[PDB]
């Protein structure tokens, strides 16, 4: 397909789910060939895997003493619609997470694409590769589209849940929500973390009940969520990607681990 940036600037606000500050977003249409990069206190922060500082319950990015917090959500929106030249300007430390889902971002940014000048150079897996961390999967092969499966065993009633995503179903994951267990709720809070998390914003279940009263999007919201990331995740290559992918129990950490692989078996 072709380049495409935004036709005009697009802002979006609101709390962070782990700062628990607000925080303002402003998109920037860009020219060819820029790529995909956060502005912030004067810095330019590049969304490729070189600038990834922390993996742990979000991918979070920095550059020169700028950090900005959770960037998969709004980097898996940007990925699916094939925006590859944009400036992400960030007033705050994080993206704000609205309700936990892409659908804000993508109903927004989806109406306003202006498409560029040249097509885009997409990063095409080469051969098959696995990376492993404590049990945890994902693997990666040659595919003219964008594939992504995740697996998902939780210990709850959930039990053993799988969804794929393809090319022209982009639909199906955008309105997954982030999700957290009752039970490693504390961990994240003692960890610094979680200080926006609410109903409002995220899925939350217990080994048997969920707290939301709205319920589920989805029986399998949760797997559509962790697809979703992945998507998020992989644009850390620097262009949008065409392969094949299979993640089981893959998280932040394990999808950096793959796409720095991946980065430097094609340099
Ligand atoms: O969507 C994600 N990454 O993009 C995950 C984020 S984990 C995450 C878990 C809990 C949080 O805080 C909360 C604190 C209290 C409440 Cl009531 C609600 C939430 C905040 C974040 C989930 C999928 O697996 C990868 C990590
Ligand atoms: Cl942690
Ligand atoms: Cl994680
Ligand atoms: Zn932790
Ligand atoms: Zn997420």
């Amino acid at each position: 397909g072709l380049e495409k940036t935004v036709k005009e600037k697009l802002s979006f606000e609101g709390v962070g789910i782990h700062t628990g500050e607000y925080s303002k977003l402003i998109i920037h249409p860009e020219k060819e060939g820029t790529g995909i990069r956060f502005f912030k206190n004067g810095v330019y922060i590049p969304a490729r895997h070189e600038f990834v500082v922390h993996t742990n319950h979000s991918t979070d990015l920095g550059f020169k003493g700028q950090r900005i917090k959770t960037v998969e959500h709004i980097l898996s929106v940007l990925h699916l619609l094939e925006i590859t030249n944009v400036t992400i300007e960030v007033i705050g430390n994080e993206i704000p997470i609205l309700d936990g889902s892409g659908w804000e971002f993508y109903e927004a940014i989806r109406k306003n694409i202006l498409n560029q000048n040249r097509e885009i150079d997409y990063f095409v897996v080469e051969e098959p590769i696995i990376v492993e961390d404590e049990g945890r999967l994902i693997k990666a092969e040659p595919s003219d589209t964008l594939e992504v499966t995740y697996e998902g065993e939780f210990k709850n009633f959930l039990g053993r849940q799988k969804f794929t995503f393809v090319e022209g179903n982009e639909e199906e994951i955008v309105l997954a929500r982030t999700f957290a267990f009752d039970w490693e709720i504390e961990h994240i809070k003692k960890v610094g973390l979680g200080k926006g998390g609410s109903l409002k914003n995220t899925l939350v279940l217990g080994k048997d009940k969920v707290y939301n009263p709205e319920g589920l999007r989805y029986e399998n919201e949760p797997v559509r969520h962790k697809v979703f990331d992945l998507i998020g995740d992989l644009y850390l290559l620097g262009s949008p990607v065409k392969g094949k992918f299979y993640s089981f129990r893959g998280g932040h950490s394990l999808n950096v681990k793959l796409v720095k692989e991946l980065a430097k078996k094609q340099k």
